[PDB]
């Protein structure tokens, strides 16, 4: 079940890609999808892991709407590894990434963020060293890991 298994064990890595490709950098993408050499694909996540690590050391804290309601929308104190601009994010991205772009209270700007809510707060996810350890095991083993992890960061929320 290299899908089901991939959701559950290696979530914080699909939601990391998902950040990149809200932010169309799909240097970190392409590779999973088209590259035949294990460590073609190893090189390209090392490069994804050290760029993640500029943004979630760089961040800065916004109150983002996590459940937009007309009358009693509920907000929360989320760190925001990018904002940016209403015009500089692709119209259709914040319906398909739902729970990677977020609204910012009482602006127009964006919160991009790989965020879980847990309705009341927000959550930043990092992958740690035991997903990374396994996936790259698994990638060594069967490229399809590649292909299957892309397949669904690529997927909407």
């Amino acid at each position: 079940p290299v899908a089901e298994t991939i959701s559950k064990r290696f979530w914080t890595l699909i939601k990391m890609l998902r950040f990149y490709v809200v932010l169309r950098r799909f240097g970190y993408i392409d590779p999973l999808i088209y590259s035949i050499d294990p460590k073609q694909i190893k090189d390209v996540l090392s490069e994804a892991l050290r760029e993640f690590v500029s943004y979630t050391s760089s961040s800065s804290s916004r109150s983002i709407v996590i459940y937009d309601d007309p009358k009693n929308p509920v907000t929360a104190q989320a760190p925001c590894l990018v904002v940016a601009k209403r015009d500089e994010i692709p119209q259709n991205f914040p319906s398909i990434y739902r729970y990677t772009i977020y609204k910012i209270d009482k602006s127009s700007e964006y919160c991009i963020s790989p965020l879980v809510v847990n309705d009341k707060y927000a959550t930043l996810i990092t992958p740690n060293e035991s997903v990374i350890k396994e996936f790259f095991d698994k990638l060594d083993s069967n490229i399809q890991y590649a292909r299957v992890l892309a397949s669904l960061a690529v997927g909407g929320e």
